């Protein structure tokens, strides 16, 4: 890959979109509400371990629901794809991230590991002897996939843990229906923790690059996932990673992606690179306004789309 | 490509799955109920125009909802991708092929050109001065995409036109909500006609190969679609092509696909080939039991999956 073209792509995406108005920070906890709204970054991490970025690319923001990708990756390593498909699902819900209508319409089955209900079920599916081991193994895979500096924010975790009533409900609905594989409050607790780590845009792009490299983190030169597991992760992302706007994302960008309420957007170019961006203001679907545009811009400038031969 | 590998894949898929038990013929009209249940075929058509087949690959079956792809293609040519996204949508519904719950939960918007509601809306969006021109233009693009012998069955059409009450309802719901772009009964009629053409398994594979070649029919060597429009078609197929099992399809196979109740299964390997299979007995989601397995088998043997780098 041409280093000049890659650096130009992130530079131009940043220049074109970094100050674009629109959207609002997540504000259900003060930490998210208080993140300076003008911060903005975009980065590429290639399968060969080269890194290109623009903007506030070291600024560490809350992982939040991007954590769903990492725990999914672990569940696949632990129990394999058939078990994940049977116990969690592989289908989009057509409904918001926290939709209980979705559950009741599918007999309690969460359908996707990337909506909150599926993610809580996937967290409960991880091999673990007790709650702290469950957390330790999830924290470790996040560090393996995105970088060793990824770490729990006490402030974010304390805020999330004391406001997550609707996820407590979801955990009990899953448990009641047969779609939760450990104690309900353990699952809810660990799910909350996994959302409460902090990473920067380069680290997010690294998660992408690990997936693009078929499970090898190109910065640490370490195989974290089995290659054969990666397409399942990316398929799940294509179907639901941007919630109700996943189809719009597939239509416009054509790369498997994931958003979080910290303002992160990840996309994967299979075999080639991770692309990520960050900016706190979110659209009505919970997806970073600028983050989406900056990732789409890089992908469009470099000609990457899995629906283009 | 390795022609020996392609023929071997088709032959092994057919051997392995052509007599697999399961499912039942669509039977809501007598034509579909009476098609011999044991018929089965699989085929590849490549971007270079080579054809590899096994089984009853000359047998002509009803196109049915696979027609939704051709009409989407024509709508993109006529009004472009922004207009399709605004007037029809690009998102999966989470709900069955004929779901009116899906409509009412999204304020009347059909969400996807590949569910019945969106397909009727897409048929209504096509440029036309009257109903017969609307039909002629749609028939012509089916023939351009899949093969010149594609033609309306009077018997299928008559049976569909006299039993399509639920689609008449959907047409009126769209019209009432503002998501129908011509007369309601004209859109419903023409949608019915487009579903009532007959094609064989090589023609269905050719449809896929036209898409795979970026809009060029590799048997006639004619450009039918703009290359830039094809990724939109494929994204829509990835989201909703196999209805509520599209996610499962993306997870297991990882190629954009489409089913119809005539027993056809289509998959597209972007830039490489169309893969198709046929067998009348359908599963509970309306998807051919053997058809899905044969197409999946060819794709796995050859290693094709858009999420694998």
């Amino acid at each position: 890959l041409d280093a000049n073209k890659l650096q130009q792509a992130v530079d131009q995406a940043y220049t074109q979109f970094h100050s674009l108005n629109g959207g609002q920070n997540a504000d259900y906890i003060p930490f998210l509400a208080n993140v300076p709204g003008q911060l903005a970054a975009v980065a590429i991490v290639t399968c060969d371990g080269n890194v290109y970025s623009a903007g506030d690319s070291d600024y560490r923001f809350a992982l939040e629901s991007i954590s769903k990708v990492c725990t999914l990756a672990l569940a696949l390593e632990d129990v394999g794809p058939q078990a994940v498909q049977d116990k969690i699902g592989a289908d989009p819900t057509g409904l918001p991230f926290n939709s209980v209508i979705a559950l009741e319409l599918h007999g309690g089955k969460p359908l996707s590991p990337l909506v909150n209900a599926g993610a809580i079920a996937t967290t409960s599916l991880i091999n673990a002897e007790n709650v702290e081991q469950r957390w330790q193994r999830i924290l470790h895979i996040q560090q393996q996939l995105a970088g060793e500096q990824v770490a729990l924010s006490d402030e974010v975790n304390q805020s999330e843990q004391t406001t997550n009533f609707h996820n407590r409900a979801i955990a009990w609905l899953l448990y009641s229906a047969g779609y939760l594989y450990c104690d309900a409050m353990e699952a809810c607790d660990v799910y909350t923790r996994q959302c409460s780590t902090l990473l920067n845009t380069i680290e997010l792009a690294t998660l992408g690059a690990t997936l693009a490299a078929g499970g090898v983190n190109p910065l640490t030169h370490k195989r974290v996932l089995q290659a054969d597991n990666v397409p399942y992760i990316l398929a799940e992302m294509m179907m639901e990673g941007l919630y109700g706007r996943s189809g719009d994302w597939a239509y416009r960008v054509g790369l498997p992606g994931k958003s979080g309420v910290g303002g992160g957007i990840l996309a994967v170019v299979p075999g080639v690179m991770g692309i990520a961006a960050f900016s706190p203001p979110l659209d009505e679907d919970g997806n970073s306004v600028r983050g989406q545009k900056m990732v789409a811009s890089v992908a469009k400038q470099l000609g990457y789309n899995v629906f283009k031969g």
